[PDB]
């Protein structure tokens, strides 16, 4: 299972999942110290994502979670003092069109939940 | 993919779609922002608009506004409208190859001055609304 | 999977097409028109199999032979459904690059064309319309045709 | 693929191998030895985000001097048969870099190690028809081991 | 694909083709010429063969070679369709490449010239062999035609 | 895919081949003689083997090595047809690389800075013996002239 979810504070989403309502569904996540990028389909959050990026709106917090279908969370990435740096909508054949949005920050926190036989291992 | 259509104010197309007669049929679109805004790139199979599109770029014709509409399948189900104003055809790159095994296409880029986005939601098995935003790139302060 | 054709004023080819007499059959084409200083018109790249025209095309580039006129046509496979005619004047072969590989099923060359005048002519064909929508540019005179 | 494992003394890992309990799993490595005009590069590995991940992010951002790190490349052959042993002393975790591409199934990262001493303990097989040829280099004194 | 063969003035090959004894068989060629006349290096790829060691020498030794000719053949007959004759030759760069996955290893060698001549032969049709020998040429030395 | 082998004088290998015992089996070779010729280096890639650890010493050692000879083989016997003897060599750059995904048995890319070289082809006849003799050539870049 992949089951990844992103909550952007300012912008609400369109996911209707069990653990993450009005979140945004993310089909790709990537990192680098520089920026954190994701890919998602064109949906509810996209127009308000552009505003923040162009506004260079100091954005407080963004969080990502990676759960599994079995017992519908194994990883949590938390980043503050965020700023959407760049978003790009593509679309050609097969694809639903998608866009890759990239976030910059001055602080970060990451949290793996190892099975608990390991409890919660975190970093920042 | 989807089912997308484009209206250039100055330059009409030749599609026979119902909701969009003589719009331009578009098979690829791409954009990127930062603000270091870029250009909305659209690709269309060589249509009747091509000759005038070429000249409009060369004439630097200020196109007042263009509208791109992406609709879903099982209907046209419009779900996003990109209305860009103060536009200008910047780079038109017509291409065509035998290995393409498709129609001679052509990518046209557009330097805009104002932009708008409009996500139309669906329902809730019974939902949602028209979430929007825009920039005034000519006064780098939102709408 | 298309049907494309090119004619060079001084250099003929070996097409067997009835309407295209002995023109040059092209297997790929490309162009780019960028941009308040001016507009960035690029070269018309045309790939075609090494043919009877190849030797003369080579010399023309090296000599800097200023050709008068060249034309491109695009037809569909009911055949002869011409849909696009590209005519350029005050032309000059800038670059020509032959290649081969003993793998791809025939060795071909790609010829680039710099011109001084251009003309596009789309023709549309269902109820038994559009005619010939057309355009050009006089880029020696920085004004349109 | 292979069966590779890594031990840093200060920070423990979470692997379950028979031969390597609570180690670090390494999915790629890379190193380079260049003789210009001698010059030593720095050691790369990949491992998943796990229990061991945070204590390096300290040594990266903090710069923690560590005693010894060791890599064991093992063959399959049922019981893992270690065929290469890399031992490095006077270590310092250099730049830490996390990457993840959402089609290699959870985030990953590339850690680079600097050292003052290296070791290579190659172990060969012989079936029924084997050897421990090794070497080392202490770059603190730029000499052999 | 195609069936191409290259004979340079001196170094012979190990090819056993009927039409070209001890020639060089070539699997790929490439050339470019651009009026700013800027010419480029004629390039070929061929396997490592009888010619191979004497090729590496003329490059470092700088040995001036009078003439090289290449012929391009279709399959089903080696009806020829192109003759490249180039005079005043010299090996510029040679690169023997060989891998396991990527085949028989090969070497891509690069040529400069002072004169060049092209000779296309048209397929015998019912109208005739046609252009027979359509040609053109250029003496880079005299920066003029041939 | 060929049958390639390398003889390093100092560092032994682990080939199980009958013609080249405890040699270096080679998976890829590369070279580039340009032109005032701009000579390069001989690159070859192979699996990590019994040669691997003593290769790192020879690189770091600045270790001047006298001779390496490498062979290329056909089938119909394991029949050598190219002998490349590089003289006054030196391991300039060696890069062990592992990746798992496409790295079954990791490999290393070792480059060799030679001072002299000697190519030696051996054409094989399709009759009694190996007609073709031993066409050969060579060069010495220390004194920047031929062999």
């Amino acid at each position: 299972a992949f089951d990844a979810f992103l909550k952007i504070d300012g912008i609400p989403g369109e996911s209707s999942d069990d653990k993450h309502k009005d979140w945004i569904e993310i089909q790709s996540f990537a990192h680098k110290h520089a920026a954190y990028e994701i890919t998602h389909f064109l949906d509810k959050a996209s127009p308000k994502i552009y505003e923040a990026c162009c506004k260079g709106q100091h954005i407080k917090e963004i969080t990502i979670e990676l759960c599994r279908a079995g017992g519908d969370k194994y990883m949590e990435i938390k980043m503050e003092q965020v700023l959407i740096a760049k978003v790009e909508p593509h679309g050609s054949a097969n694809d639903f069109p998608s866009e890759k949005v990239s976030f910059t920050y001055g602080k970060i926190k990451w949290t793996y939940t190892q099975q608990a036989g390991g409890g919660n291992v975190s970093s920042g």
